[PDB]
């Protein structure tokens, strides 16, 4: 759930609803997201259209619009918190988390993890195989990990 921001979501809906019909188009959806500071991803969009409207109407209600905007503003906060955590591990700021980086912070927070258990963490996140974890890869394991923690 969003808080005071749904008043801003309402303002963006009414403005790009030319008719005042209480419904917007697929073409009107993407500009209203752009107005609220969100660049709609093309791959992300096709799943969104199907999720808010199954029938061949092409209409999007305010409640549909509040639903997509809530997850987008939630994703933005989730991403920013993940990247805040990413900078904690990559303290030498090379752009990648090494085994030495992960071990150092594990000892600093007093985590009861051995060298083998820490290295397994690197290898599962390491999708490309260079032995270190970059920004793209760290975002992948973190959304997986969010499933376990709430
Ligand atoms: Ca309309
Ligand atoms: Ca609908
Ligand atoms: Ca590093
Ligand atoms: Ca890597």
């Amino acid at each position: 759930l969003t808080e005071d921001q749904k008043q801003e979501v309402r303002e963006a809906f009414d403005l790009f609803d030319s008719d005042g019909s209480g419904t917007i188009d697929v073409k009107e959806l993407k500009v209203a997201m752009r107005a609220l500071g969100f660049e709609p991803r093309k791959e992300e969009m096709k799943k969104m259209i199907s999720e808010v409207d199954k029938e061949a109407t092409g209409k999007i209600s305010f409640n549909d619009f509040l639903a997509v905007m809530t997850q987008k503003m939630a994703e933005k906060d989730t991403k920013e918190e993940i990247l805040k955590a990413f900078r904690l591990f990559d303290d030498d700021e090379t752009g990648k988390i090494s085994f030495k980086n992960l071990k150092r912070v594990a000892n600093e927070l007093g985590e009861s993890l051995t060298d083998e258990e820490l290295q397994e963490m690197i290898d599962e996140a390491d999708r490309d195989g260079d032995g270190e974890v970059n920004e793209e890869e760290f975002l992948k394991i973190m959304k997986k990990t969010n499933l376990y923690h709430h």
